């Protein structure tokens, strides 16, 4: 029942004995194996999580069955019998979402978990302090290129209310609007939420690069447009250290990976507005944002640019054109003093991440599909590495979206 | 409903119907998915024999036939008296293609049907082995210009040992251990390699010595043979463009022949079943000379390609896997020896899938193992969701036989 783990650049076995504790199911069954899938599908609920997560928080600071211990589940019982919820110490906050980032199944960038900055917001009321909330959270996190982690929670989902929400999948997303010639100019992920903030009062730019506004949804009201300042939003021109010609297809993208879309849950909580924000790996804006077939899909144009043979696959045109949109991208970044991480130094921290919490605690939750980058999957140490897929919580989840 | 899948390039959704008729169980519960580990009777036979049966007579359009139902009747009145049945030889060849069809972890399923089936099942002895293996890299290899074909030899039985091929392949290169603890030439080798010498092999020095065949007769230990230098086809590597390339000195051969695995056909079992068809240059540009604890020439490579080894993010490890790689294909192309870029294989995957689909209403696929090592979502299959699941007949892992 404990499954062994193997890595075959080195041999060592290990054993996953922390998968025994995942507290939900997945998508798997004896039968089939649903694992690249994406998307894969009372107040006696509650207590059961929620006395769950509190020893999980005193077992962390190691001071479990104490007086503290007994006094915060007495707590929770009672506040529970007269509310219905119960509210989270700022401390169990700030250790939930750390953990709930540890336990992320897809993020490769777990080595850092222990390293976030916790901002409460959980007094919030109306829109326009979300907003303030939120350009507080940029302007910390971007921190003038030097990019730091950082989480927002705002008030948690409780009966008879409403939901906070913010109708961006993203802080920073790049407008994308649809031609009467079929196709799409910008971001074609951001087709639908773009045409919502021109239904929503916003109007729309024509550029490829056009920030879009945020929606930002408080409790029984409809979603307030909201604008960024552009002094805000820190965005890295693409250049390339020796090809001249690259910096003239106007290429750019954003300083701050911020997923605002995300539904936290601690402890039986549920909070639908909480966004995080880390700094970006190379792939994810330069291999996927720009060359997928479904996004940006430059990776002709810049073939074309460098005179690449584009009528025969054996040339390995794309391959070529792909590695230098990774090394524009990660030039660049290193030349604006914007955070960036490679595939290779991010997949190797990774590995010291899954020893490390191989001693913590017997294992970790990781989708071997995700932690192996979109290029160059072999030459990095993960996709050596079998991974078990597991849920733990505290939790990162989709969730559907507001309308 | 069954599990619904979702080409996210193109935006399109199908339904995977034909995982429900998964037999045997994989390895994942709700609890756990270990989609990414490598290695994880008459009722019983009966059943396994009537559905392939099954299977036999849709593909030939006469379902619930006469010939039908009296080949049902003939299985099992053999397993009745026997405990066992035999094949006719047109189910062989049906049995033989459907288990390519069926393996998951196969990008190159759109050839399933032009499978040459060679029928060694009247095989007695390693001599006779030897020489079926001959013909088959023979026919196979057909002076570069590849053929798909698997030979089957005698399925086991009650109370006789097993055919067994010892080597993983036909063709593999020697990997000695060192004094030092290091390797000389292919270190997934090393074991058989060790068992080649241990077993007469007198052994060589070089980086890409052909190992000679270990072949298991029933009851017998294995028998060493060598392949013949002219019936081995390699390929020297050089680069188009990178005129060093071809000095350092590497090799790859031509067949693709993989020897361990266990052809399995309405429950009876062939431990001896080698099976080929043709390259696809990742296999050699990426796994076998990149991996760390393969040939692990990138550093070499990259150094040589006077690119700046000590940052990662020059990308330098990125930018010599793909001259290595194009060095494969030209040389393959040179040596006018069938090979297929990971563009092309993963292109006519996506082709051979919509074909499933409509044939059958799925296609067991492996995502981990169907995308490429190098330039992952590049290819269409990268964006395609996948159903992982066992169908029979089955190409299976089966134990060492040491
Ligand atoms: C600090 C630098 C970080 C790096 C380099 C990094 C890297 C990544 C990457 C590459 C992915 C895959 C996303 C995709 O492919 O679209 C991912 C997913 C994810 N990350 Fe991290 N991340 C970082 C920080 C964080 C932080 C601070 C949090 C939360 C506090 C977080 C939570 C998650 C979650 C929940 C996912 C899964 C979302 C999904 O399913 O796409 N990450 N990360
Ligand atoms: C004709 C061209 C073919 C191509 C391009 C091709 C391609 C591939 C590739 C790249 C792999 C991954 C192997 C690895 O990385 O270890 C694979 C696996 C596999 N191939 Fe194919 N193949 C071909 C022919 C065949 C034939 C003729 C058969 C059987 C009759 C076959 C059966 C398999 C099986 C069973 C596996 C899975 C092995 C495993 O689970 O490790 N292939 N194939
Ligand atoms: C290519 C497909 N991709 C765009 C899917 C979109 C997506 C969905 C999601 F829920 C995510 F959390 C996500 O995280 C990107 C991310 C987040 C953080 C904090 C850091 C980094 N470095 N990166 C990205
Ligand atoms: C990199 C590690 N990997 C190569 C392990 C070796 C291996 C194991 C295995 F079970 C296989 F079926 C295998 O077949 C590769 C193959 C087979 C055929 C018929 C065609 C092609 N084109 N390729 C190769
Ligand atoms: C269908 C497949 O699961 C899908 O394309 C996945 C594969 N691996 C991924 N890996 C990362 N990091 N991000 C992704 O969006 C995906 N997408
Ligand atoms: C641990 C991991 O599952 C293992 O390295 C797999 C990943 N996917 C693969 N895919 C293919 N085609 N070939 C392989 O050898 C592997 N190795
Ligand atoms: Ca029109
Ligand atoms: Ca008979
Ligand atoms: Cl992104
Ligand atoms: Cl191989
Ligand atoms: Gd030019
Ligand atoms: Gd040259
Ligand atoms: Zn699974």
């Amino acid at each position: 029942k404990f499954p062994r783990v193997k890595n075959w650049e080195v041999g060592s076995i290990t054993y996953d004995t922390l998968s025994a504790q995942a507290q939900q199911d997945g998508p798997c069954t004896p039968r089939r194996c649903l694992g690249s899938l994406v998307f894969p599908r009372a107040p006696e609920q509650l207590l059961s999580q929620a006395r769950d997560f509190i020893n999980q928080y005193y077992s962390s600071i190691k001071r479990s069955g104490s007086q503290a211990h007994e006094q915060r589940l007495q707590e929770v019982e009672a506040e529970v019998a007269a509310t219905g919820t119960y509210q989270l110490r700022e401390s169990e906050l700030v250790f939930g979402a750390k953990q709930a980032w540890r336990n992320a199944p897809r993020c490769v960038g777990r080595i850092q978990w222990g390293k976030l900055q916790v901002f409460d917001a959980r007094d919030c009321r109306s829109a326009q302090e979300m907003f303030t909330y939120i350009c507080n959270h940029i302007k910390y996190a971007t921190n003038r290129g030097n990019l730091r982690s950082a989480i927002t929670v705002f008030p948690q989902r409780c009966p008879g209310r409403g939901d906070f929400r913010i109708w961006n999948s993203q802080l920073v997303r790049y407008a994308g609007y649809r031609q009467q010639d079929g196709s799409v100019r910008g971001d074609p992920a951001n087709v639908e939420i773009t045409e919502l903030c021109i239904q929503h009062g916003w109007t729309p730019g024509n550029g490829r690069f056009d920030v879009l506004p945020l929606l930002l949804q408080a409790p029984d009201e409809p979603p307030e447009l909201f604008l960024l300042p552009p002094e805000l939003v820190l965005e890295v021109p693409l250049e390339h250290p020796t090809l001249e010609w690259f910096a003239a297809l106007g290429l750019r993208w954003y300083a701050l990976p911020a997923v605002s879309n995300m539904l936290l849950e601690i402890g039986g909580l549920e909070f639908p507005a909480a966004p995080f924000s880390g700094w970006y790996m190379s792939t994810e804006i330069g291999t996927r944002n720009l060359c997928d077939p479904h996004r940006y899909n430059i990776l002709e144009d810049v073939a074309v640019c460098m005179d690449l043979d584009t009528r025969t696959t054996s040339s390995l045109w794309k391959d070529k054109a792909a590695v230098e949109i990774n090394v524009a991208v990660l030039h660049s970044y290193q030349l604006a003093k914007v955070t960036i991480v490679d595939h290779h130094a991010a997949t190797a921290s990774f590995m010291k991440h899954l020893e490390n919490e191989q001693k913590a605690r017997g294992g970790c939750p990781a989708d071997w599909a995700w932690i192996v980058p979109p290029i160059s999957g072999s030459l990095t140490p993960v996709f050596h590495q079998e991974m078990v897929n597991y849920f733990l919580s505290p939790a990162f989840r989709y969730q559907p979206d507001p309308w």
